[PDB]
């Protein structure tokens, strides 16, 4: 996990439908290259959750994967006569966008994703809810990632889940009930999570367990870029790794287009070889299946996160 954080599980393409340039790079991400909708997911004491389960798919990735859907119109312009689709939904939402995004994009209470945009040479203003010429020569070209999250496969139905929080009357865009009283107000980090046929669901309490297993997500393979090396050997600097897929290794007692090692666990299931392998492939820290405790039920979620939002308490 620590060396092989670009290595990505499934097709590992972080770019939103709209934004091409940046792909050679981001379409995948891999251990070379940057990526403006990516890097950023790694520094650390944000994306805390998402650095936890590094391993699991951040949002782009949910949806080039197919895991997660594209809201209606998938991008909302703030420039127009208003740009009103996304607006309720960002204006509870507080954020921090840098300097040079002309996208920022974030899972909406339907469960899709939306996106907040600029029309070209226009750049996000610091709180991400308004449009403003740009003051550098240089766009970025990714979108911004505003929420702290990781997303899996899952055919686990939640239309029957819904959100309950304790005396809380709106969170989000979310009227849970209505308060006659006088209300506290404020900006919290709420955790949630979507569901197969749900809407966001937010959560008094974040309650997780994982499954760790030996599927092919639970690996990273690598191998060396360029000429011949000699043998691959979990080596970690000196690096000129590329990613692998692991599907072109064999099984145990199965065919394989290549040849392969791995460590104990991936021996357990895949043939190896130390001295003929093209590839190496280790087990990744924190991967497998994650189910959510939803007050009293386990459930296995497509995304989970956290999500810095209005929330008003009644008293008392």
């Amino acid at each position: 996990e620590d060396p092989h954080l670009r290595n990505r599980p499934g097709k590992g393409h972080n770019y939103i439908d709209g934004m091409t340039q940046e792909d050679a790079t981001c379409k995948p991400v891999t251990y070379a290259g940057a990526c403006s909708s990516f890097d950023v997911l790694l520094e650390k004491g944000k994306f805390p959750l998402f650095q936890s389960y590094a391993h699991h798919r951040t949002l782009l990735e949910a949806v080039h994967d197919t895991i997660i859907a594209k809201a209606d119109p998938p991008s909302c312009d703030l420039q127009s006569a208003h740009g009103n689709p996304c607006m309720k939904e960002k204006l509870v939402m507080k954020t921090h966008c840098p300097n040079d995004y002309q996208s920022a994009h974030y899972l909406n209470n339907d469960g899709k994703m939306a996106s907040v945009k600029c029309p070209p040479k226009y750049e996000l203003t610091e709180d991400c809810n308004f449009c403003r010429q740009m003051t550098g020569a240089s766009l970025k070209k990714g979108s911004y990632p505003l929420q702290d999250l990781f997303c899996q496969s899952s055919e686990d139905d939640g239309s029957k889940l819904k959100t309950k929080m304790k005396g809380v009357c709106e969170v989000g865009v979310q009227a849970l009930k209505k308060c006659d009283g006088q209300l506290s107000t404020a900006h919290e980090v709420v955790p949630f999570a979507v569901f197969k046929n749900s809407k966001k669901v937010y959560l008094d309490k974040l309650d997780l367990k994982t499954e760790e297993n030996l599927l092919p997500d639970s690996f990273v393979c690598f191998e060396h870029k360029g000429q011949y090396k000699g043998t691959i050997d979990s080596g970690q600097t000196k690096r000129e790794l590329k990613s692998f897929d692991i599907s072109q290794c064999p099984k145990i007692g199965g065919h394989g287009s290549k040849k392969c090692t791995g460590d104990a666990a991936f021996c357990s299931a895949y043939e190896c070889t130390a001295q003929y392998a093209n590839a190496y492939c280790s087990h990744a820290n924190g991967s497998g299946i994650v189910q959510i405790q939803v007050s009293g039920v386990w459930k296995k979620p497509l995304c989970v996160g956290y999500e810095r939002v209005v929330v008003k308490r009644e008293l008392s």
